């Protein structure tokens, strides 16, 4: 009945309709969740068309999250910091933008994987949109330190100044020499091209958790490095993907769907 959709380019292999369909059947919600191949030229017009046809909300994927952010009338705090929106809701009577990637990631780590950040040392690799979206929720969780390691230190410095939070620190990769962390999150795209971020491998020695944002891509070079260097539990981005979807589902429907079964079925065993 009520219609939702994901929009991005390419969209052929999106898991979003699958995920929200599973949510809908488990939670007894009558809705249809479709997929739209977004045009580089008229993305915005496509979003407006869907709304015009009675659509209730959308998820936004690459490469349109920034453009979704700009098109929106009202934007949540995480969306403003990321300058990127991965969910829209059409309510009396405009277009509201949210970004749930960071909340999904945090919930997967703290609840699903049993590693609350509170009072622990957390290293995030990268300073891209995913990292920007994760910063507020991660800091809200009170880690003893949150360290962003990145190649582009101007970008990382800009972020640190914007937040001015007592627990946030930035680092060059080389500078990580001799440092230890409890939770390490690889939010670079290295794993998508089966590559490895420039870590002194010893950085993973004390880790309880190495988390790869990439989904279903085998033992990435990062997770392999983690297994070599210590006894961290290894995870990829399947839980993040499902938890962020769930946040949007609750926003639209007022139901928090069970994510356990869904995460299980989409999980592609690393080992």
């Amino acid at each position: 009945s009520d219609r939702y959709a994901v929009i991005g380019r390419p969209i052929n292999h999106t898991k979003s309709p699958l995920i929200h369909g599973l949510f809908a059947q488990a939670s007894n919600q009558q809705l249809e969740y479709g997929a739209i191949e977004g045009s580089l030229d008229d993305f915005e017009a496509q979003v407006l068309q869907f709304r015009s046809e009675g659509g209730k909300g959308m998820n936004i994927t690459a490469p349109f999250k920034l453009r979704a952010f700009e098109l929106a009338d009202r934007r949540s705090e995480r969306a403003q910091l990321a300058r990127a929106a991965n969910a829209l809701k059409f309510e009396d009577g405009r277009i509201v933008a949210e970004n749930f990637d960071g909340i999904g990631l945090l919930r997967d780590i703290e609840e699903n994987l049993g590693e609350p950040l509170r009072n622990r040392r957390v290293l995030l690799l990268g300073a891209g949109g995913a990292v920007r979206g994760a910063l507020l929720p991660f800091l809200q969780a009170g880690p003893s330190e949150l360290v962003i390691a990145n190649r582009d230190m101007a970008k990382a410095l800009a972020l640190r100044n914007e937040l001015d939070h007592s627990r946030l620190r930035i680092s060059r990769y080389e500078a990580l020499e001799g440092q230890s962390f409890d939770i390490v999150v690889n939010a670079t795209s290295a794993s998508l091209t089966a590559d490895l971020p420039p870590l002194p491998a010893d950085v993973l020695g004390e880790a309880a958790l190495a988390y790869e944002l990439a989904y279903g891509k085998g033992l990435t070079p990062f997770l392999r490095l983690a297994r070599e260097q210590g006894q961290a539990r290894l995870a990829d981005g399947v839980g993040m993907l499902v938890e962020q979807a769930a946040e949007a589902f609750a926003w639209w429907r007022g139901v928090r769907p069970d994510t356990r079964a869904v995460i299980n079925q989409l999980t592609i065993p690393l080992e």
